[PDB]
């Protein structure tokens, strides 16, 4: 198939164990794309996977 790679725009700090976190920059993989305001998302080549708030990406 095919996935969206995304840059973070924002550092986003979590305390939730549900949560990833992330600094600006970094790729992330959208694993679901729920516009539910919360993605779920992982980390390249990592099994880090969490959600993300979905303001805080862009597209590459």
């Amino acid at each position: 198939d095919a996935r969206s790679i995304v840059e973070a725009m924002y550092d986003y700090v979590s305390e939730m164990e549900t949560d990833l976190s992330f600094t600006k920059g970094e790729a992330l993989i959208i694993v679901e794309n729920n516009e539910g305001d919360w993605w779920l998302a992982r980390k390249m080549n990592s099994t880090e996977v969490g959600y993300i708030p979905s303001n805080y990406v862009k597209i590459r």
